[PDB]
């Protein structure tokens, strides 16, 4: 029975991932900078400290990160550091079965859809650049420290109980209220249910000696019109959709991935699809 | 005449670049952290760089840190500095920009020769951060209409430097004078943006390296790149080969 440490364990993804671990028979150990029935271990993400917070741990899921604000590369440097510390600490304790949470935001070139992991990364955001940097940090430790880091480029995560577009619809449709879309768009964006993302963490943790980079997508690229509709139906808010302006939005770009590689090497596929996932999220918002 | 700010205009490649710029007929301007050609001391804060840059027409961003610890943190400064510099450049409507990146973006021997469509695979923190600064230049190029050209240099040798080459499995070696030339040629394409491999075609095993030097004087992993893209979109190709450049370094050492 394995002890699995989850950085950013208390986060949104983290909570899905922690329980997937417990359901798998294993033991989740939540790492966090602070708190106010799982084991929590408080840490300051220093090398010297993690060394000790990981001394009885078998695997590590590295979920902890910052989202940014200023669009400046400086807002992420603390992550990059936190990452290298973790891998340093992992090495000391002789941990190699590690999962890193990367993102679809390593891609951008619409000419190239759908993106597979041979797509030249080309981030639009400083967030992207950073994530991409932590990926190679792991890569280097993997090739040179025999660490076994599996980078997971998650598609756009959605879940239950989270002001982003998808959350707005959830809330709005839930109170029976008109969903709006600034304009119509033809752009398609891939949405991966948090439960399925925690699933892929589990399956990647199965290939304990595997090290590489995998797209974890759902299917399953939707337009904003599609998203709104599907939420609308599931929430008894049929047809309650308003398009504020005529023409194309143009503030939105397409993003989805080819997840072949994950399917064959990780033997991974999603339990849910957008409509099934939201059917369930709805049936749980009554809390 | 053109006024061309050169960060790290002080260091090795800098001195070469700075003289090329003057020779091309333009006006060099070395930015530097200290004075311990027209020099301008900056602390490379955004506010400062905006002022130090408001009469400048182009920028050769060579200012960088080597790093000793193999820690990603040692390089965070180069990154902030780079973003600032580009914010500053945006403020002064400077768009023609050349970045010193490295062949160290690549690593997978299986793909040799490496071309720009090669998946990057940094082997050092040094390279990871160089890749980071590349994408900083890219995002600014696609969004704030800068025209940043990331040059991916091969390994540089020259005149007055205790590394191996200076002390006296193939590895592409680029003469600093050729590297410089490539900065000038990149600069002439003030509208172009993107990443270019700047190599010489000179992939030498350390054996050959030693030999070539012995003759012209009297006395590890494989890395080399395909540079079709530059010879094609920048008109760049090197004047010297390892043999011809050594001959010249020799002469310059007899003074
Ligand atoms: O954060 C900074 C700011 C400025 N410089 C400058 O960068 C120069 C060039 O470095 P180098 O001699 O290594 O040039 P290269 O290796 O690219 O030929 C120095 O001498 C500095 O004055 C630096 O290195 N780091």
């Amino acid at each position: 029975s394995l002890k699995i440490a989850v950085t950013g364990g208390t986060g949104f993804l983290g909570q899905y991932v922690v329980e997937s671990i417990k359901n798998d028979g294993n033991t989740p150990i939540i790492l966090t900078r602070s708190i106010g029935d799982y084991e929590y271990r408080v840490s300051d993400y220093t090398l010297e400290d993690l060394i000790n917070q990981l001394n009885d741990v078998d695997a590590v899921v590295h979920l902890a990160a910052t989202r940014g604000s200023q669009g400046k590369i400086s807002e992420f440097h603390d992550n990059e550091i936190l990452t290298q510390n973790l891998y340093d600490a992992c090495y000391e304790n002789n941990i190699s079965n590690i999962v890193y949470a990367s993102t679809i935001s390593a891609y951008s070139d619409e000419t190239s859809l759908p993106w597979n992991e041979k797509e030249l990364p080309l981030p639009d955001l400083m967030y992207g650049v950073s994530k991409l940097a932590c990926e190679h940090i792991g890569n280097i430790y993997s090739r040179k420290k025999g660490l076994c880091i599996k980078n997971l480029r998650f598609a756009h995560l959605y879940g239950f109980n989270e002001n982003y577009m998808i959350n707005r619809f959830f809330r709005q449709a839930f109170h029976g209220e008109q969903l709006t879309l600034h304009a119509n768009s033809v752009a398609k964006r891939e949405f991966l249910y948090a439960k399925d993302a925690a699933k892929s963490v589990i399956y990647a943790l199965k290939q304990e000696k595997v090290s590489g980079t995998f797209n974890i997508g759902s299917g399953d690229a939707l337009t904003n019109y599609e998203v709104a509709n599907t939420i609308n139906n599931a929430f008894g808010n049929k047809d309650n959709l308003l398009v504020k302006n005529p023409n194309a939005n143009e503030g939105i770009h397409s993003s989805y991935m080819d997840s072949s590689k994950a399917k064959e090497l990780l033997d991974f596929s999603t339990d849910y699809n957008f409509a099934t996932a939201v059917e369930e999220i709805h049936l749980l918002m009554r809390g």
